[PDB]
């Protein structure tokens, strides 16, 4: 795993990417890495933000499936054709597979002006793949037609006239004891669609929030490397910022800055890291009545954006939002961490990163285990739809 150390770029909040060839001869594109989704799509026309695109005809490998595909987010829409074509990743595995494309024809507000990424690879299950569960989803692909252990891992590492570059490596097949420190610890997947764990409690500088468990993973809890902030349920972060704001009032913030709409700056240097508390979320582990605990700080979770007047400053967005869709640990969370995806095993590992950003005083961290008598359920059951319920699996 030596060759796949650093092969991930990116640009601060825009999202972490991986270089992979497609076709024959291998057109070269820059995807986004994206956990939180089960699609590979490219682009495959002309966009004013793209550099380069996909051209089909230009493979004498790619087959077309005659078929649509459209696929709208709560913030960004794309559709397009789906066909295959011969797939590999320079910087990854010694294989080429052949894997299903989406190619992208149209698309409001799905790529990124200066993100260089010009496709998505979704490494999330079946269930969730678009237009429906029978288009395997890449990383099935890959492990179908190699021996590739179904197993991949993410070390995102950390973060004036542009923005701040970022790195990481995606290990695909296994683990790089190189990118760690101390133990690795693993929640179950509570379920193969998204990589769904589960919250049991939840401590802002020592201090339980006190709520019901299942408010942490309502209406469900995901890992997202294509999401940037943490995510939080509305009940969740309201407790969150309250506690946040307790600590931090020394200093008074516009409202703006807890939306995550402004930013907020001190001298260069001075930044007061001390009144900010680490945040440490209980992950359910592989024993019953067993937690263990991931702890964050805020290096993680206010993020530095710099000022082009202010450049003499350092500068802060608050990296923790709302949610209507449950909890979301996106890249915020898992900067602190070499996360592992044991897809084999249907669960989780976290460890703390060889690379994470920390201060003298304190460190992200893992921990456990630790012990509840009588751990009741935190998992949320989400209503089903009759659409939903309608729908038959042969
Ligand atoms: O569907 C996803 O994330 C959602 C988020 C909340 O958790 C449920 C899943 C993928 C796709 C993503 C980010 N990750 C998204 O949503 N817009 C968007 C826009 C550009 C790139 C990637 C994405
Ligand atoms: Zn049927
Ligand atoms: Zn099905």
């Amino acid at each position: 795993f030596v060759e796949m150390v650093d092969n991930l770029r990116g640009k601060s909040g825009q999202g972490y990417y991986v270089e992979m060839t497609v076709g024959s001869p291998p057109q070269t594109l820059n995807i986004l890495v994206d956990t939180g989704s089960s699609n590979f799509a490219v682009g495959a026309a002309p966009h004013p933000f793209l550099h380069r695109y996909y051209q089909r005809q230009l493979s004498s490998t790619y087959r077309d499936l005659r078929k649509g595909v459209y696929v709208p987010y709560t913030q960004g829409k794309w559709e397009g054709e789906l066909g295959t074509d011969l797939v590999s990743i320079p910087h990854g595995p010694n294989v080429t597979v052949r894997a299903n494309i989406a190619a992208i024809t149209e698309s409001d507000k799905f790529f990124i002006n200066g993100s260089n990424w010009e496709g998505i690879l979704g490494l999330a299950y079946a269930e969730i793949a678009r237009p429906d569960d029978s288009l395997e989803p890449f990383f099935d692909s890959l492990v179908k037609q190699t021996h590739v252990p179904n197993l991949f891992s993410l070390q995102l590492c950390g973060a004036s006239e542009v923005l701040a570059s970022v790195g990481g490596s995606m290990i695909i097949g296994g683990i790089d004891h190189s990118l760690y420190t101390g133990s690795l610890w693993y929640t179950p997947i509570r379920r193969e669609w998204y990589y769904e764990v589960i919250i049991v409690r939840v401590e802002i500088n020592g201090q339980d929030l006190k709520m019901d468990c299942k408010e942490y993973n309502y209406d469900k809890s995901i890992v997202d490397s294509g999401t940037t902030n943490l995510r939080l349920p509305k009940k969740v972060f309201e407790a969150a910022v309250k506690s946040i704001k307790a600590a931090s009032s020394t200093e008074k913030f516009p409202d703006g800055f807890w939306l995550g709409e402004q930013l907020v700056c001190w001298q260069a240097g001075t930044t007061p890291w001390n009144i900010f508390p680490v945040i440490s979320l209980y992950l359910m582990g592989e024993v019953t009545n067993q937690s263990f605990r991931i702890t964050i700080l805020p290096q993680q979770y206010l993020r530095p954006v710099e000022d082009v007047a202010t450049s003499q400053d350092d500068c802060y967005k608050f990296a923790i939002s709302q949610s209507s869709t449950g909890t979301v640990m996106g890249a915020v969370i898992m900067e602190g961490f070499y996360v592992v995806f044991d897809r084999a095993r249907k669960r989780i590992g976290f460890a703390v990163s060889a690379c994470h950003v920390h201060d003298e005083f304190r460190t992200a961290a893992v921990e456990g285990p630790f012990v509840t008598l009588d751990m009741e359920d935190c998992g949320y059951n989400i209503p089903q739809t009759d659409e939903s319920r309608s729908h038959h699996h042969h």
